[PDB]
């Protein structure tokens, strides 16, 4: 028999968030190649990217799990 | 027998929440190949690419997951 | 027989949050290649990459987790 | 007998005036109360409240006061 | 017999007046409270409140009083 | 016989004023309060109040007073 | 006999170009003069005159000159 | 015979230019003048004059000149 | 005979390039002047003058100069 129990808070009271300022690659970026030779698969990534900005007025996190077997 | 229960509260009381400025790739991005061979797949970004902005006035999450057998 | 009990105060006041800057790469990259040889897989990142600014209000985690057998 | 006279200027000579904020109360306010007894009158004040932006391109100021008997 | 003369110049030749930021409760207040007992009058003021932000481009000031008996 | 004579000059050659920055409260306030009896007035003041920004662009002040009796 | 040749490259490759900000004379000007004698030709400015903002996305310059007897 | 050949590669690979800020005579300016004698001619420049913002995204300058005689 | 060859590069590669301040004569200026003789011309510059604000995203400069007689 299994009957957990949980009356969790999780919580935050904040103030004020802002001027959050995010520069990445603000730069010159440059690639020059001259007679490679590839044999498999390639994957190439040139720039700016998969750069985040995350900025939740809330980003609390309550994760659970349960088994039985 | 399987009775679980949970009353979790997950919040924010969040006040003010702006001026967030992302700026991913603000300048030149260049890239320039001479003769180069490739023999299978190529995946190929170049520029700014999968940056995000997320900003969610309130963004908390609760997982929660359960099993038997 | 199985009765946890949880009663968890996970908790944040933070008063004010800001004038964050983040300037990753904020330079000149530069990359040159001559006559290379690659004979298998290639991933190649060249920026600047998967930067994260992550300024969450609230940033308080709660992680449980329960087995029986 | 009783001939008083003023030739007073009372000046300002102001070139530029501008980019004034203000932000009282940016933040969030909370009350909670258990069974308070108030016997007599309560002025309550809760929030953001008589705040005062006040920006006179002149704002100077003469006071006179005369009395005889 | 009573002959006062002024010929006061009050005077400001402000060349620019700008950026003027004021923040007052910027960040999260709170109160709570148990089973309080008040017999007589209340005043209460919780949160930002009277808060002044003058900024005139002159401010300048004369006072002057005359009397008799 | 009363006859007194006043020239004044009150001045201010003020250049330039700016990027004045006044944060009162800018953190988390808190109170909490038990069983407490009160047997006569109260005033309470709780949070960010009354503060001045005050930033004239002359701030002369020429006060006078003149009897008989 | 006279064949020059010029094959130049004269370049930019500017990323991003903003956010200039040009404030002459941002303040009070004031002149004042008591029976004065010219007795030739007066140029007088008096203000803000001939101030140049100049932002070009291309300000690149080529001259070349060429002589024969 | 004259037979000169240029191949010039003049270049900028500028990544991100801005927040540029010029404020020339942000201030009072004043000028006081009693019975002065000019017998010839005058130039008067008085306030806030001939500045430049001068911000191209290319400024780069190639000058060549030829003769023969 | 005369046949010069140049193959010149001239070049930048500047990353990032901002918050530039100037501000020439932010403060007050007076001038006052009594019963003075001028017998030939007269220059006269009061105040904030000429001031420059030069910023190129290349500066780059070649000058090149021929001559036979």
């Amino acid at each position: 028999v299994y009957k957990p129990v949980d009356l969790s808070k999780v919580t935050s009271k904040c103030g004020s968030l802002g001027n959050i300022h995010h520069k990445p690659g603000g730069g010159q970026v440059e690639v020059k190649s001259e007679k490679l030779d590839f044999k498999d698969r390639v994957q190439s990534k040139i720039g700016s990217l998969d750069n985040i900005t995350h900025v939740p007025g809330g980003g609390n996190k309550k994760i659970e799990t349960h088994k039985l077997t």
